[PDB]
């Protein structure tokens, strides 16, 4: 009988039924470091071109917005586009035998322009449907074989997190004072180091960083706060985990990976022009979840409220 | 008497008091499709101008940041601005009879520059207060009558959501494998289709897409997760709803609609210049709320704790 | 004895144990107003330069993304950078006595380029390690003494918040209809005014706006919703508080303040060039927390469930 009430008291102790718990408030500030040297050969419009250059922080990333940041790992440039008419890029949907194959005004999800209803030669007696759009249309080409910014895994993101508990008067930050900032997070050797190498993140989740860096993906950093605001036992430290939020579908229809089309408008020869940059990379979403706990009498009097009935039926047997 | 305890047991079953519930973690990835052909006539500075051009994804949208994305539906361009002095645009506040009407250094919330304290002619013996700013000052003109990118309603946003339950070992995604991705969400015909036409969203909420697209607004996509992590009955699917978060005030003071001023800096003739683009559109905020539920003994022993007292008083009558 | 049951009933009344509480859904829309006149003298590469110009909304801010916005308060420009080789900027780590001091391919976290392994003169027989990068390398210089956009504190952010309670059928907005929008938030004189002067925010938190505006920081706006969805007593208004989320470390290693490196690519003389803008400012994170409360029988029958045991043991004494 009494051991049953020690099981109730156990449920209280271990389940922290005596504590009030409150959802944590998270603010995030991330600063990434590293530079990537890009020397590769890439064929554009059937002509080989040499891509050489250095990429510093400004060239491959922007500031954190909404608790997530992005790291361009690959890209494709289509310079000199300008408003006009041009034959769409040859694909199963763009290729026409005669003017009747193209319907004027038609626009297909794969096309970047509105059809003109006319069939015209793209190259060497091979005709696609003419469209109106930014010309010439970007190639329906795959990303470079090895990701141009393959060095991305060697980069290091420094994460600084500030968690607040409105219910209590308690606020704290990921980086406690006086810690040795020279470190690299390790599941075991540096569980509280806020410097994270990207390749390490991809290994922890068991995903090859290069593969994802070719077409892009969405990684995810989780920060757990099981904080105890009690004077007796008080613990409040983060728990870093890693999960690949990216879907990994691998189906043209579900737009696999992570990539977006960036536009850089400029004027040349009194003409309105636009360089189009298809950008691939990993987007890192930082997910911070917390629960603050303190001693509460009302919760112990309600838990007592249930335990006194449980006690009456326990004594009835 | 016993029917009272069947009412308690009912409250348990229907209220899921036996389950532990946990807040869901949401990651969002949105890819929008569609292109808008813009041919319209718009008067700038008293002179008619012809706006013709095609707008692809890159021209009217940027990537999702913070679980929300934006779709430019209208705009106004003020090309060639450069640092200098110019007479402010004529309005009830800018118009002066004499140099005494303007105070040097004064800046009014409607003005885009600091007054020079001098009264100067803007056009045809009509004087406004001279200011220092990007010159010439953007017209205090209304947005184009029909939204230039009125085609926006025909666009389709594909939403991909990944929800995780840290408490459990359970993670899932909006798009289950093998589904027919060729679809358009319908309240009844496609409750799980993640392709959403914008016009459909505006109809569901009962707002004309054109009206909002003229001056801009903030729409809102809600995704409900009432997931049951029990082995007996396990359900975990999203519930799409639509709500217009935009205020719809219609008062100059409350800055109605959604619009922002974008700056494009460029150099011409060894001069620093800036094209100013007032941008109008709908911002789409994706709100994902979830609750995961599993069987918990401590909660059933505490609910039992209350139900045994309720039982004692029920028997006392 | 009975006073004990009035203490239980008190815990019910004051703790609102009879109510079901639900987490609030927050949407935020912020429009900032103000313009800053920048006239200052700043030395670049050992030569004095005069920075004069006006800065309107477009020049110093972008739209809210993820419930936070940014206000550039200071900056440093490095115009004309272009891909090439150049001697790194002289610092304790870049300075070399001989070619042996530099290792080819080496890249240090402070460096913005990959070393060429060669020691070259930066200026006046003082040699740094040659690197490949955007040349010339940005100066390792401190921000301007008084923040160029020191006027930032006089700016006014208008915040418009829309909170929804999915559980109930209840939705509301920060700005109730018909209120006098002409106001400035005051802890006591305007607790519901949604116009916030920045300097006021920094004073409330007890931080000098100028100091933070020199190197940058992360401020934080909190909006409390302790809403009561009961018909008897119904209150649903926001509670504005201010907290400095910024860390304030003041250690080179922890990247103190708030600043990022922005890149503006342009072409000159058939050459690829890049103006680099180190941007400093305050990022304002808007934290909205809410709890909606209504009357619930199941919660009053479970609280009664605990209170009937508490009653039995109370009577046992
Ligand atoms: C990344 O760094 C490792 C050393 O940690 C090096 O062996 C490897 O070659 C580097 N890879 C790239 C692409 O820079
Ligand atoms: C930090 O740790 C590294 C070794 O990981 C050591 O070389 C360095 O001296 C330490 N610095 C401080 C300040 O403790
Ligand atoms: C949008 O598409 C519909 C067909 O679904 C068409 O009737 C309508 O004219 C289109 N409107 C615009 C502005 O493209
Ligand atoms: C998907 O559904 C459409 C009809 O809505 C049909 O035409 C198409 O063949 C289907 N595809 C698959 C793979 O089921
Ligand atoms: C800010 O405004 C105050 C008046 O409210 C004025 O006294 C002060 O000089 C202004 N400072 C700047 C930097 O504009
Ligand atoms: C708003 O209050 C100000 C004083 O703070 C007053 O001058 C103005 O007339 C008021 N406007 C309205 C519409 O109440």
């Amino acid at each position: 009988h009494a051991l049953v009430f020690s099981y109730i008291s156990f449920a209280l102790i271990s389940d922290k039924r005596y504590q009030k718990k409150e959802p944590l408030i998270s603010s995030v500030h991330t600063k990434v470091k590293g530079i990537a040297e890009v020397k590769a050969e890439i064929l554009e419009n059937g002509m080989k071109k040499m891509v050489s250059g250095v990429f510093d922080t400004a060239d491959y990333t922007f500031p954190l917005q909404g608790n997530s940041f992005f790291v361009m790992t690959n890209f494709i440039k289509t310079e000199g586009q300008q408003q006009g008419l041009c034959p769409d890029f040859p694909t199963a949907r763009t290729i026409c035998s005669s003017d009747r194959g193209c319907k004027k005004g038609r626009m297909d999800p794969q096309s970047k322009g509105i059809q003109t209803g006319r069939c015209v030669v793209y190259k060497e007696r091979l005709k696609t449907c003419e469209v109106s759009a930014w010309c010439p249309i970007e190639e329906v080409k795959d990303a470079p074989r090895p990701a141009l910014l393959n060095s991305a895994e060697n980069f290091t993101v420094l994460i600084k997190n500030n968690i607040d508990f409105p219910g209590h008067n308690y606020t704290t930050r990921n980086i406690l004072p006086g810690v040795n900032i020279t470190c690299t997070f390790h599941k075991t050797q540096n569980p509280q180091c806020p410097i994270f190498r990207l390749g390490d993140i991809f290994q922890e989740t068991g995903d090859s960083f290069s593969d994802v860096a070719i077409q892009g993906g969405i990684m995810g950093i989780e920060i757990y706060w099981d904080c105890n605001l009690d004077g007796w036992f008080h613990h409040c430290r983060p728990k870093y985990s890693f999960r690949r939020l990216d879907d990994k579908t691998t189906s043209e229809s579900l737009y696999p990976g992570y990539n977006f089309r960036y536009a850089k408008y400029y004027k040349e020869n009194n003409v309105e022009k636009r360089t189009l940059i298809k950008v691939f990379g990993i987007r890192f979403d930082i997910l911070v979840f917390g629960t603050g706990g303190k001693f509460n009498v009302i919760q112990l009097a309600v838990y007592i409220g249930s335990v006194i009935s449980y006690f009456g039926l326990a004594t009835v047997f």
